[PDB]
């Protein structure tokens, strides 16, 4: 799982930025004491929420633009 401090962590690096280096996934991997592997899942799921969040936002708002 991921404590409240590694959560709050992932999301100010997301907000940054979507993507990491190696290197990027390292730092945090030692930062935020959780394996490259748990960091790279971690961006990959953050990733999928947002890729979500903006399809039904576009799909809201084109359902809205109607009649
Ligand atoms: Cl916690
Ligand atoms: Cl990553």
């Amino acid at each position: 799982t991921y404590t409240r401090y590694q959560t709050l962590e992932l999301e100010k690096e997301f907000h940054t930025n979507h993507y990491l280096t190696r290197r990027r996934r390292i730092e945090m991997a030692h930062a935020l004491c959780l394996t490259e592997r748990q960091i790279k899942i971690w961006f990959q799921n953050r990733r999928m929420k947002l890729k979500k969040e903006i399809q039904a936002i576009k799909e809201l708002n084109e359902q809205e633009k109607q009649a």
